[PDB]
């Protein structure tokens, strides 16, 4: 059960006037592909906190990857879900590692060192690497039942050049005629459910692989494309929100950088 919205004032929209007209806004199954100018925040956020929406961020951060906590902790305070219910969940080899950072009211922070605890703690699952920072808004614009993320380094490429794996051999083939988009592994999520099933999907495919002697070119990426491909995502996020400056500058394309690689 959803409440009514209350009376907000903003533009109205335009239904003879295209959103963007440089990049596709939708995929062929009808999920929007999330870019800057295609949604209106202040919609989304009370459409979000009137459920009192939780959004659980996962990372793994195991051996000398503890020395990007700091920064991607700060800049999630910054940028992530900011108004809205979060716990992060840092999974590390080095508990007494993780750094001391402040957190915003409503946000808390587990540590577990290396589940059903997700579906009762959480309504949206956000798995992303450590390695990384927020550099502008990252939130409620991304959530839906299953998204992936466009890599950045593929997104004008067409299909035959996307790293797939290629072999028949193994559960994540893909053949050159087949695939939509190559996502990337390092941010992806959905409902807790979703996100549960294409992870046991995943373990699944990488553990009869195992047996039959190959891995995958890509490793989990390569299944995750392969889930994606089979299984297709209600939101695709652009590459805004998967970028590396360094390798790859800033294109007219992109009005904002929201999640970067580290220097
Ligand atoms: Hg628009
Ligand atoms: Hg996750
Ligand atoms: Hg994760
Ligand atoms: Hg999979
Ligand atoms: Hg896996
Ligand atoms: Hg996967």
């Amino acid at each position: 059960f959803m409440v009514s919205l209350p009376r907000m004032v903003y533009p109205q929209p335009k239904v003879l006037t295209p959103c963007r007209k440089d990049v596709l806004v939708v995929t062929p199954w009808l999920a929007p592909i999330v870019w800057e100018g295609t949604f209106n925040i202040d919609i989304l956020n009370e459409q979000f906190r009137l459920q009192n929406t939780t959004i659980g961020l996962t990372v793994f951060a195991i051996k000398k990857y503890v020395a990007f906590l700091k920064l991607f902790l700060e800049t999630a305070e910054k940028h992530f879900m900011v108004g809205h219910r979060v716990h992060y969940y840092v999974f590390t080899d080095q508990p007494a590692a993780v750094p001391r950072v402040t957190l915003g009211t409503g946000r808390q922070l587990s540590v577990l060192e290396v589940e059903r605890r997700f579906l009762s703690e959480v309504d949206y699952l956000v798995c992303v690497d450590v390695d990384m920072e927020f550099r502008d808004h990252v939130g409620v614009e991304i959530l839906t039942p299953l998204f992936g993320t466009l890599h950045p380094s593929f997104y004008g490429s067409s299909r035959e050049a996307f790293t797939y794996e290629r072999r028949p051999q193994s559960q994540a083939y893909i053949p050159k005629d087949e695939g939509d988009f190559y996502y990337m592994g390092a941010f992806f999520g959905g409902s807790v459910q979703e996100v549960q099933r294409l992870t046991r999907a995943c373990h699944q495919a990488m553990m009869v692989d195992q047996a039959n002697g190959i891995e995958a070119v890509w490793h989990d990426e390569s299944h995750l494309n392969k889930y994606l491909l089979r299984h297709k995502p209600t939101k695709v996020l652009s590459p805004e929100y998967l970028w590396d400056q360094q390798l790859l500058g800033w294109p007219a394309v992109l009005r904002k950088l929201r999640f970067t690689a580290v220097p």
